[PDB]
């Protein structure tokens, strides 16, 4: 916020990564009759 905030960018992916994942993973699971195992 002040300093070194480019950072933020490598930190907030490596995590985005498996976030998004599983955010779309339960959605769509829930929202597929037919989920991909």
């Amino acid at each position: 916020m002040i300093t070194d905030v480019q950072l933020a960018i490598f930190a907030n992916m490596l995590g985005v990564s498996l976030f998004l994942l599983v955010v779309l993973y339960h959605y769509v699971a829930v929202n597929n009759p037919k989920k991909q195992e």
